């Protein structure tokens, strides 16, 4: 594949997809055994190791629809990946979305043109694979991890002068990140299973930051949910 | 309210929403006790009765985004309805969607302009209330009712010369109906809970019809799931 | 046809199209002789009778582009209907549109995506059949029924938070209803003749309601114009 | 006004609007008495004279929405013009539109973005002033001039590689020209009256040309209808 | 060609394109030797003469995308024209654009739908031919003519109630005219070379007019740059 | 700044912007003296060093409009960067674009919605800063580096099932990459100067790859042009 330097069999059936390739490294080293780095192209690291004797890969995606779309397309088309799970963060856009909440996205809205390019007059609603989502939901509930299931907004512009998050929040949308629409659309288009699990890095409308301790905790809950869900 | 002749308190917290007002009548009379018709305006019947001692209303919506939007807006704004559950049918657009399957829609795509009118450049993905959906899912599973969770397409044109259902099917979409986008968007916009449960009336791409017996069976499973889910 | 339970020959060449199927019943029983109900599917009644020895049908359409599109497509495709005449009401959006005025729509604007779905970058202007319109206009003038000829707006959302009726009014548009664009487009696409005759139920911008007596009078003028026009 | 060198009072209440300023000159000199040229700016001639003792102006518009929009805006805003009548030609796009037919446009479709710029998600249907149209229609009928009333298509591209005229024809549209949408929209926006009367210069789909004699005849019928209509 | 009455060979390889056909006449008579008028159709004059022994044509385009598109398409397709140079004016929309500045447009934004008609979801950025632009730039610099290189906005509406020039100015856009997008797109589509050289007729946001002397001077600089660039 | 860990003064006035942060490292180490890495966040390295005694930074952008938009916004807003120069590659889409050619983009087309989000009905044409472009052009010419000046296409989807590059090529567009629209728009919006210099990595329509030696050579020419241009 053009952007991933792996050899056949080096990538697992199940790939976790953080945005930050240094977080991919952190996840692999902290959570998995017998880790190998199968990719260094562009410094977008990918790794494979085991969790409870089961192979799992962790691949950085970069930020934004166009970057994740590259990695997801290649993982699917060249490495026959079956389960793709984004583990990232988002900016919460409602007060009722708590800093400790782990978010499982059922769907995502977007201002990316990717789906209008394919469908024109149709609004395509991307959809999480329900089996992955329900497993993740059960795993959170079992351990008492606070979890909220709803939708997010996949944004093209981190700094958007024409942001509609205020209106999106009133329509129930939970938070804003930069990947989910692409992940969910591309996995579905190829008959694979996808889910995004997100932590809250801040409230964008109040500007209130989540603390370092808060972030470390929710991140560990996200990774546990991601792995527990698939064991 | 302009289109519903009910008096305050006559409509329950929970409303079932068939498209066909003769099916609303059928549901109420067959499933509920102590039934009263609270609405005859336009012959779009609505009824209220009890199921296991709990009040439940059943309101016809008519067909298409514009018609359901009228009834959903009025139910919410004038009657403080909390849970809105569409019980309808759809045309299946994938072979893997079986005629006996009961569909719980996580989200819906659309060619209605309703959300571009509000959001312009944003593709708004509507979202089922997860609590209703999970309850409905558990109730199906408990009894062994075959159930599939995914997305549908809300169409403006039953006869569409420019239909994209072929492409929609390849993106994983399950079937086509005429209401869900509006229900899910309008409920979310007002902080209420919504879910669409759908049976399969045919396969639109093969033209193959589901039999009368098949339809009667799935319809009863849909109504059981709808009611069991909320008891 | 899927939504109309009639047998061949049961529907006349000329069909009147009220939105409310209880008004279809009222029109048939009050104005026609030798009436039969040819349709009860979904309670969307249709009837056929005679006026001055000439067969005339009256078919409810429901509300909104998607609902009328179903009935108009079936009437045309399955019953070879030649003349389709909407008899309905609208909310006036200009002070110069008087509560007693009967409106003959030359064309309609819309926020429905139905025509962008077919044409994309083209704004399709629907067009009344001039022969029907001129006949209706002559019949009004002959009897002194106040009549105004201009355009309307076909709306998808009865409750629209992003309504542009203020701007539409400044561009000369007379009033807002939920059907005309679909009727005019679908009739033209199949070489049939269509016209919408509308009464005024209120002024939407002043909130001022037309009285019951006012409504009964204009409704009778509309039906006379509709029938006189075609005798 | 920026593009018209006339002094107040030099332009009549009623202006005829050919596209070609040499045709404006021809119309004035051939049909009117006591003619003066009130405009030579850009060689887009305008003239004023009398017909049966009544003042009438004739102003070239140039070709395309942007050019006519300039002249129509200035005529209205700076010269208080009340009646604006386009007298031009179009390419017929249906076989049933005969080379001798004089076309009165009730409305026009377009691929110009002018109305999406103002309305976004709304398809604005422009509308002829019915009083002018009916007068023109009566004047044609009185003398036996063959006349057809329907819609046209206002095109931005005379040479359009993505032309949809084939589909437009199937929807009943009569022919294609380059002005009407702008005329009808701008007149309505300012409470003035507008009408387009068009001859047929060819059939665009068959490439068949109308002869010089044919064109001279229909042009004279158009001008008679235009003037008779307003006497 | 439909709109140009010239015979083969009558039009030069290089055509200057003023909007105003009276300015085409002025340019030819003032700057060229051995001038002949090859076109009088619609009074949109075109002329051919020599400058320093080299053939050069000057053709009026009219105003707006649709009008220039006609002339540019015909010049290219029927007369094998290789270099097309717009010499016109624009309304400056930034204070830093000085009344004496001659503008060479690298590209243009637009509210014309011409390119969305061809490309839909793509924003097509038109592009000047760099060789013409650089030659024009060198010729200005050589003589000390003040020159600014950047983009313009091609507008459909001279009187635009929804004008975005304020925002366009903040994005660096220099001024507004009515032709460039069409010229640059159509020349590129056919492998020919195009450039727009523009003077400043006013500042649209301050309403400040450039004087007659100012306009005569910049116009002469524009024509010198246009001709010097191609000798 | 959120994504860049530098301290004030650590980033130069002039920043080179490769997509690949490992190429940023390579450029800095190979071309500059007294290099320091000022950023390791997300492994998106940035470095500052000197070239001929003048400070120059080199910052990885990642791939796609959303990723570069983050880095460009932060460089401008938080580090007062004045000159931003993308040094990257593109897939050539015309045969006349030679593998050795260094491309200077005057403008870029896109299927990103970023500008429709800001402008709606306007097609915004981004524009290179001419001074940077001309300097780069002169520096190439001086040394005999083959150089082509024209436009590119900024794509959201590296794997695009609905790619229009065939049509884009016929309109003169040179090649496809994933950054330029964002760079040019965001720099202009903030009064800074931007340019994209691109090498050719392949011909996308012929699938023909450029060799390793070819790529190493053109890359060195690009970097020389980038640096020579600004000394
Ligand atoms: N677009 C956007 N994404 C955010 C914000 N806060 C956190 N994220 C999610 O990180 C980007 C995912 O790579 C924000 O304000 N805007
Ligand atoms: N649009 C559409 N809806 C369908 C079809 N089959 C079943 N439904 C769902 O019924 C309409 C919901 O009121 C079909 O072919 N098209
Ligand atoms: N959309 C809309 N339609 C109206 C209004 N008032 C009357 N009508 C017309 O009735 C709907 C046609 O079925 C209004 O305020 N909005
Ligand atoms: N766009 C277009 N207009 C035409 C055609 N034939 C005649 N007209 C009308 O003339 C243009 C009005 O100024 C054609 O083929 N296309
Ligand atoms: N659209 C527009 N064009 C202008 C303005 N001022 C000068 N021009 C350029 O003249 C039109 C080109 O034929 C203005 O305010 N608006
Ligand atoms: N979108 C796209 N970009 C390309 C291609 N080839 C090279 N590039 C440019 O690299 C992406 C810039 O980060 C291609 O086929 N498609």
């Amino acid at each position: 594949s053009v952007h991933i330097g792996a050899e056949k069999g080096q990538i697992a059936d199940t790939v976790l997809l953080p945005g930050d390739p240094l977080r991919a490294k952190f996840i692999a080293e902290t959570y998995l055994e017998n880790v190998e780095c199968y990719n260094e192209v562009r410094g977008m690291y990918g790794f494979t190791g085991t969790y409870k004797g089961k192979k799992i890969s962790v691949q950085g995606t970069g930020m934004g629809v166009p970057s994740i779309s590259i990695y997801v397309n290649e993982l699917i088309q060249s490495y026959d990946v079956q389960n793709l799970i984004r583990v990232g963060s988002c900016g919460a856009i409602r007060k009722d979305v708590k800093v400790r909440d782990v978010i499982l996205a059922m769907t995502s809205s977007t201002d990316s043109q990717m789906n209008r390019v394919a469908f024109g007059s149709v609004d395509f609603a991307p959809c999480a694979d329900f089996e992955l989502l329900k497993n993740a939901y059960d795993a959170a509930k079992d351990k008492g991890v606070p979890v909220t299931v709803g939708s997010v907004f996949t944004a093209d512009q981190f700094y958007n002068d024409d942001s509609q998050i205020e209106k999106l929040a009133k329509y129930g949308v939970l938070g804003v990140e930069m990947e989910t629409t692409a992940l969910y659309t591309l996995a579905a288009k190829h008959g694979r299973k996808a889910l995004s699990i997100l932590t809250v890095s801040d409230h964008v409308l109040t500007g209130e930051e989540t603390t370092a301790e808060e972030r470390q905790t929710t991140f560990h809950d996200m990774i546990d949910v991601a792995l527990h869900s698939v064991s």
